[PDB]
């Protein structure tokens, strides 16, 4: 009964492993069905513009033109805007941007738009993270409980205004108004204000909002690029929005417990009778 | 009634301000070195090739900048690893979806995959947390009866043997493939398994016995830092309670000090 439940646990983990593997295979085929075609469209139309530029200027160093392009791609790893118009440039590690960089590291967002290139900054970032990630975690948990009780007060009013002539079902009305206001306060309202500032689409905003507050942080779209009244309230929104998806992603996990137990007993009965 | 969050808020803001000044002290110098020497190669190129001119180079750069939005990627295996980043919330960003449908799929794929992977990780964490538990049951006998502080010797051997298993040795298997420095490896290892994932260092550059085991290592290494980052939070809880009573005494001894001086 000590190492029995361990045998009962290893069976549980191994099944979840295959669920994730299949889930990754499911997603993979969907992305390469959605992305690999439009890749080859650009892949073949960039070969057009190369042979445009090579024949229009044969006296360019043909075999040493990619060496130019790749040293620009090596320079993509820095925030370059190397041009003849605006040869003068601005720091990407300035007084405010390095503050935002640390904001990504402790939240583990880490967009990657700007990464440290100095061996000193790398060793500092390692220690700054190993200490800042837990530090920020206690802030978030406090903000989560702080916000989780602000929600508790607003629902005490609403769960009286709908008391006509059961508990188990009133709980569902309460969970709706959280996601309702939540996707308004922490999805809708931010994504809209990012649309008039960043000039995105309507999807690019919510895509950004999700990728950011799910602490995935690709860095393809970043809000820190665009008053400077702006960036202080942004990382504040992130703090509370991270606390928001923390509950959202935790609720989705609870739903998947139910769906796992419903489908366990379902196939259990399905295979048990087998004659129906 | 007591918030206690406001005080933690200022600690983080202060901690961000500390880190910020340190980073621009560390990075803004070498930024100027590179960005003044990129202006070097640019006038190098126009002088070494009068064939090319100013009015002919910006259109080359901007179409490379248009290629920044693109770069076979997304192949049979690459899209698998892409999904591996999304559910773990690593998200290097080396390759991101450009299609309107791929974004809407990625949003849903994450909202469902992140919690799903969380149950896998929690099982692997408890699975590994008891594998470690049996190794220390042996060790917490052989020299513990022999001659509060015994906890500390045991906790060292975890970080010791863990930073071997989950930092040292994995960092040196990737030196097989691309080991430039001893720092870039451990920098990569930390940034990866902390789920920060900048993407400046990843295996996708200049790229099948390798990539399957790597994602496996990630699964177990993510569980490793999960405990490591959770232990560090516990020690900070201790250090917070140590420094609470410390100011408690010094503000108390200075209290009736100012009364004794009357
Ligand atoms: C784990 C096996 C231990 C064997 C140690 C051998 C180390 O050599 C490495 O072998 C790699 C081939 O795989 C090459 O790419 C690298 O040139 C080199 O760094
Ligand atoms: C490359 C940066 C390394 C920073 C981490 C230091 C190693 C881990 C600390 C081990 C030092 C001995 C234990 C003393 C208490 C921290
Ligand atoms: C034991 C049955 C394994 C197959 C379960 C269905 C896999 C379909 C993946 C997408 C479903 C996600 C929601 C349900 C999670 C169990
Ligand atoms: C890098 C962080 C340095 C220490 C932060 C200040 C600690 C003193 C404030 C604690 C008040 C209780
Ligand atoms: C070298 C110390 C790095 C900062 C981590 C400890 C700071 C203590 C935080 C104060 C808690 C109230
Ligand atoms: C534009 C698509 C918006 C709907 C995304 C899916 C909603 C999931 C709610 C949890
Ligand atoms: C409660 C947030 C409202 C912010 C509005 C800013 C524009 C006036
Ligand atoms: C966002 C909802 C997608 C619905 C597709 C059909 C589900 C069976
Ligand atoms: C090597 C740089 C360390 C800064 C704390
Ligand atoms: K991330
Ligand atoms: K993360």
């Amino acid at each position: 009964s000590d190492s029995a439940i361990n045998v009962m646990k290893w069976k549980t983990v191994s099944t979840i492993f295959l669920v994730v593997v299949l889930y990754l295979i499911i997603g993979a085929t969907v992305f390469k069905a959605l992305e690999q075609p439009q890749e080859i469209s650009q892949r073949t139309t960039i070969v057009i513009q190369r042979e445009k530029f090579l024949r229009a200027h044969p006296c360019v160093s043909d075999q040493e033109l990619d060496e130019l392009i790749q040293q620009i791609v090596a320079a993509i790893n820095a925030g370059i805007i190397p041009l003849g118009a605006s040869s003068n440039q601005v720091s990407h590690w300035d007084l405010g941007s390095s503050f935002f960089f640390a904001g990504t590291v402790i939240t583990t967002i880490g967009f990657g738009n700007i990464s440290p290139r100095t061996e000193g900054g790398k060793i500092f970032c390692i220690i700054y993270a190993l200490l800042g990630i837990p530090l920020f975690g206690f802030l978030l948990a406090g903000v989560g409980d702080q916000l989780g009780t602000i929600f508790g007060k607003g629902i005490a009013k609403v769960e009286d205004t709908f008391i006509k002539w059961s508990q188990t079902k009133i709980r569902i009305i309460s969970t709706i108004i959280f996601i309702l206001f939540g996707c308004v306060l922490f999805v809708a309202l931010p994504a809209v204000i990012f649309k008039h500032i960043e000039g995105w689409s309507a999807l690019d905003a919510i895509y950004f909002v999700v990728i950011t507050l799910t602490t995935i942080g690709f860095g393809d779209y970043v809000a820190g690029g665009s008053l400077d009244f702006y960036k202080p309230v942004v990382w504040f929104w992130i703090l509370v929005g991270l606390a928001y998806f923390a509950a959202v992603l935790s609720m989705i996990g609870d739903w998947l417990r139910v769906i796992a137990k419903k489908t366990k007993e379902a196939v259990g009965e399905f295979r048990a009778h087998a004659a129906e």
